[PDB]
């Protein structure tokens, strides 16, 4: 029996764990979707070239750091590497480029001034803090400068204050007018410009500064095909990024990270408002207690699940790739039960974008994914995701459920999908069939947007329009059929679902066929 | 709401993920036992105590290092620790003591000459290895040593062997009649002593070596209350353990290490002979692919649980803790995994050992199995367990589920279980009750060995046995009340759940109650 | 096998069907109260014994007829019958006395004046309905009278007006100021006295009448366990009953009986304040389209079910059986679709009043209904009942739940439960075990009460109070044993659930035990 099928068949959930087989090799389609952060160990050609050919499906680009022209050369790299591929339209792979935006961040100066220095604080040694530029380069064990403006107004006396991803920890004991004594609680040495975390505190910085601003301009004359942004605390803020986008930038999806508890308590609002989620483990470990990360992570997923929206699982999901050409036993554990908890896509950070195996940690991750997508209790998944979502009108959406149970019924090779907007294929991966979904599109965007859908191989025709509707169909569905047996998804002779429209120009797909492979 | 109960009343799996909620904290007790390495890091009598007091429930050792007079201190030690609280009877926790044995190992030697300490090989190199014996002293970046004999017997050129964590991979280039040239393809740091995997071969090495039978006769003559048997591949390598500890050792429960193939799959003969398991993963993720452990974790969890016998999940749970206070995200999502996976126990190695942090490591598994075990979906849990459930005529066993049913219903804050050979609180534990079970004994050998159970938290009747049964009965559900109003489980007035025997002896309990406590 | 217990390990209610075998013999108890209406062939001490034997649980007096007298006489056979085997505390079956109101009823006048002539009417004819009291003895094929005053204030032209239990139908074609002039629909013999029914109209009558009131206090001094309140259309119409009954009467049984669409579309507020609901289908079938009593039989009963009250099916459940000694096939199948909607109690009207074999409908229903039960998907059920049953800090219900989880876990002869005010096991009776439940009471009325709930097989204890606590348990423990061995429930070496009390008094059942039968 292959891909867990045995598994599969079990009317508990208890006995489907006890008939999972590691001897029960998987498809070779994996659905859920990469994206890698790109940095100095990964931003050359030749490198991003086998990033593809690993796996990578989306390129972040984490605008944090970086000038413009910096990252609009990243961009290039990665488009120039995509298109290297493009002679073969049949084997061709869509690489989506993702912006990540710094947000409202909240970083310290420089010390000394000398790059190479570093000031050992000791536990239960005072420490002040000033917002007096002054001081801006001149930080020391005994003075410390930031750059947030009003963070008197919303600390006060007892409250705690994080530095350089949370390493450091510091209490405030006094609040002068504009500036705050602490008293150090965790020691340690700090570097220059470090990540501050403020948990509790209501941060009054603007969703969308004035860099921000700037950065999103940038993304939408670069034609980035997704923004990811950070701190995400409430429904208006996402409509604030949503308007600086605007009419140019409106089919750029939002994806709103959650990063802190505000944006957990205020998820429902924020999700109804986002095209998609990224439960943003890092920071979001730090703003609240590390031991209920994983219950944020497993809300997010069920609730963007429930909605039918994307949603990414990021950060430290291999971390010790960084330095090792192997991931730790808790690692393949993480990605896995990632998969299994219902994420759309997986993420690497400084693995990618920094580390010493960038190559290794895609491979790890297209290896781990595909074993959990192998491993999923389906029978149930498919009842609840029925059962939860609302009876309709709309017709395409009737067809994608038909189509699902369908592909379950006869076991489909693929669910081929011709969509335009891509929408028809993302109302089909919602209910998360077992068959991978082949998007066969015209329109390069959608085609590198429907990365985020578990599920969804999606392919670029370039084949011009023909006249006659029904040929043109034939076109892309028997385009569909050679991308599949290509990469190996079913060969000739097995069965396949097709989802098409009836009508020239309807705008619904509401035409399902199993046909066999020819 | 507290402990998830939002989530506890959901009608569908993925309504229950949706409820999950970080502002609803769990109770004070723990279910999942907490088992710890004890190496230079944390013999001493000093840190042990504070390992008592963060939560280690079994101090494991691991006889692959170290001389049976290093041993014996240590377990000197364990015991002056834990006999430093038996003053209050109330407050005394038994700590079980395990003997993890070597097995059949492979490993490799020291370092250069001029210091043999740590050096290193870079990558993509090549590498001679020996079959002669005089080249240990001196193993570096070119002639390197190992320890097994008939290593050629079941060989090939060409094929994998792995050395140190499987962090350095090599392929054998060329071999001979018997002796070894190959290349670097994972290049690092190399180090000594470190382990050797040969994927796929049935290396021909004894279940219990020569080294193995003094280790487990010191084991008897020790007191210890269980064997982690390493690499065991099949049944009668259990019974080959088992006859070795003999009549002597033959209440000393015997825990079968999975770290192999052979032993995955032949998983059902070894559970049947083993009072448990452990899913060994550090060798595990290098004797089958890395991408693979978790699905062999999820089936043996799933059939332990479903067969009512002990699983420890192992191994690098939380590694970066060796060297840092705080776990990766990944590391906070395994450990939580795994207590919703069903494991029994969940333990460290390294991060106890020899790590920085040993009190951290402790402290942050305690955080996240309770936070983990409130975000159980008990509802189908119970349903699944009952329905998979062979019907018998078993007075005890129908008690032990009536129980279960009553502490669901009225949210009880314990069962109070009569124990003398454990077997009631074991009933009661496969179960999975919500409510922690206070198993109450006057063998101080089944209140260490009951640490193995999900939920048993056990203590130790000293008192003298009272004539009359009614008012022994009542003096140590008495006892159980205290311990659990001084632990914080309980308080005046709330209800529990109490099991006792309609007489003395074993095999008789049939009789529930609902109590308030007093 | 034996009562269906092949189709009761079942996965799907479909397999279940599927397995359901004429071939498997049902267990020798009946756990659905049969209740049965005494008239003029049925109450002479002789046919009372025998209706006892062949199964009576409840003897229902209807008091639209006959003097106090008449009923105390009725009464007075009923226990000299139910006394006649009281020599035997072991072989006793207590037997309800239960009194139906008359209600506000519509009945026409007296026949043509030759004593009692029976007109016919002819489809097509004109009839004229007056209230002229001159007509009051002197009713005709051409003109009637009726006993309700203001019927022509609450009819119109088109009403329909159904006489003699829904035989004769009329339409309303001329009002008049004190007469109504209706076509006749179908023909059919009319007499005297006979009942008329006006669906879609709101009729005006007090639910409690003078005649109902003399009727209930005679209840009160004749000591009646129950009564059955017939056409109660809102909750205050049970709370008059109630306050009638008054101190003396509080302990009386207040069953509501639903006869027409508003007592259905108030249900809720009905049962809140009832102790048990009639499914009284004669007038409600008249009063609501024939084709929708199914629906609401199955509502009521639903709702009863999930409140924990008593439901009672009644009324043309074997009618045919007045004339003839065999049931149709549509009357086979109405007893035993009662019992699977979860009726607590079915009834028989004129079979076992006025018809040529009561004794044989009385067997007719005690098999069908043992049949029935067999059939009862058990494992679908009891997971409902949890599910939507509250979590509650009572003591007694948790015992209750745990007792029928055990009662399946070990499948036992019956639950035994030692109750005073019957709550106990009133309380066990809601989460249908399988098993009988012997009530062992020491109060006479509550014995007689206990036969409103499905299940609940009482006996009788006439032993004195014994001093010591612990051996007057026993004492009624063994005697429900006695009962429970010559009953065949069960034999020497099978296991019973035991549910007592830790002290003497009511809500004080906190005790569960699973004892061998001695
Ligand atoms: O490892 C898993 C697991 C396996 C597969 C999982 N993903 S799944 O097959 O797609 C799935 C299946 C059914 C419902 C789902 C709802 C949301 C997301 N995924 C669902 C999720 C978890 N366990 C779930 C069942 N287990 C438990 C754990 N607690 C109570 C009952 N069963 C043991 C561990
Ligand atoms: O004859 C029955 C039936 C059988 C048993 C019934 N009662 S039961 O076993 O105690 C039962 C079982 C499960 C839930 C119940 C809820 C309320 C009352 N009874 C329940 C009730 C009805 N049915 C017709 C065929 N049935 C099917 C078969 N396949 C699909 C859907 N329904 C089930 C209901
Ligand atoms: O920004 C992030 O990606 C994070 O904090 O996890
Ligand atoms: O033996 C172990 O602990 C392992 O390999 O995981
Ligand atoms: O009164 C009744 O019992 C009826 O109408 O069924
Ligand atoms: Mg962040
Ligand atoms: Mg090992
Ligand atoms: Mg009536």
């Amino acid at each position: 029996q292959t891909q867990q099928l045995h598994a599969a068949m079990a009317d508990t959930f208890l006995e489907h764990m006890c008939r999972l087989d590691i001897d029960s090799p998987p498809i070779t389609a994996r659905n859920t979707g990469i994206i890698c952060t790109i940095g100095p160990a990964s931003r050359s050609v030749e490198t991003l070239k086998e990033m593809i050919k690993s796996g990578m499906n989306v390129a972040r680009l984490n605008f944090s750091h970086g000038t413009h022209e910096y990252h609009a050369e990243t961009i290039k790299n990665v488009r120039t590497a995509t298109e290297s591929f493009a002679s073969d339209p049949i084997l061709y792979r869509p690489v989506a480029v993702a912006l990540d935006t710094k947000g409202p961040e909240i970083r310290t100066g420089l010390i000394k001034g000398s790059g190479t220095a570093e000031v050992e604080l000791k536990k239960g040694a005072t420490l002040k803090i000033t917002l007096d530029n002054a001081y801006m380069e001149k930080c020391d064990e005994n003075i410390l400068w930031l750059d947030y403006k009003n963070i008197c107004k919303v600390v006060e006396v007892g409250s705690k204050i994080y530095v350089d991803d949370g390493l450091i920890s510091l209490q405030v004991k006094q609040k002068g007018a504009d500036f705050l004594v602490t008293e150090v609680e965790n020691g340690g040495s700090l570097g220059s410009k470090k990540g501050v975390n403020l948990p509790g505190a209501a941060v009054d910085l603007p969703a969308v500064s004035e860099k921000d601003i700037q950065d999103l301009k940038f993304g939408v004359e670069q034609d980035v095909d997704m923004v990811f942004a950070s701190f995400i605390r409430k429904a208006s803020d996402v409509h604030e990024v949503r308007k600086v986008l605007g009419e140019k930038g409106k089919n750029i999806k939002i994806i709103s990270k959650i990063e802190n508890h505000e944006g957990v308590r205020r998820f429902d609002e924020i999700l109804e408002a986002s095209d998609g989620i990224m439960v943003a483990r890092g920071d979001l470990g730090i703003e609240i207690p590390a031991e209920k990360v994983f219950l944020a992570q497993k809300m997010m997923i069920g609730r963007c699940n429930r909605a039918g929206k994307p949603v990414i699982c990021a950060t430290q999901m291999l971390e010790s790739m960084i330095k090792k050409p192997r991931p730790t036993r808790a690692e393949g554990s993480d990605v896995a039960n990632a998969v299994l908890d219902g994420a759309d896509c997986i993420m690497l950070s400084g693995e990618t974008a920094k580390g010493d195996y960038p190559l290794e940690a895609v491979r790890m991750q297209h290896l781990i994914a595909r074993e959990a997508e192998a491993a999923i209790y389906h029978l149930q998944l498919f009842e609840e995701l029925r059962r939860l979502a609302p009876i309709t009108s709309d017709p395409t959406e009737a067809t994608a459920v038909g189509a699902v149970e369908a592909s379950f019924k006869c076991c489909s090779g693929a669910i081929i999908v011709l969509t335009k907007s891509g929408r028809s294929a993302h109302q089909v991966a919602r209910y998360r069939p077992r068959a991978p979904i082949i998007a066969v599109t015209r329109n390069p965007q959608t085609a590198r947007q429907a990365h985020l859908y578990r599920g969804i191989f999606p392919v670029l025709c370039k084949d011009p329009v023909q006249e006659a509707w029904a040929e043109d169909v034939d076109l892309r569905v028997n385009f569909a059929m050679n991308v599949g047996k290509a990469r190996g998804f079913f060969k000739k002779g097995d069965v396949v679902i097709v989802l098409t429209g009836w009508r020239p120009g309807s705008g619904f797909t509401n035409t399902m066929r199993v046909v066999p492979v020819p």
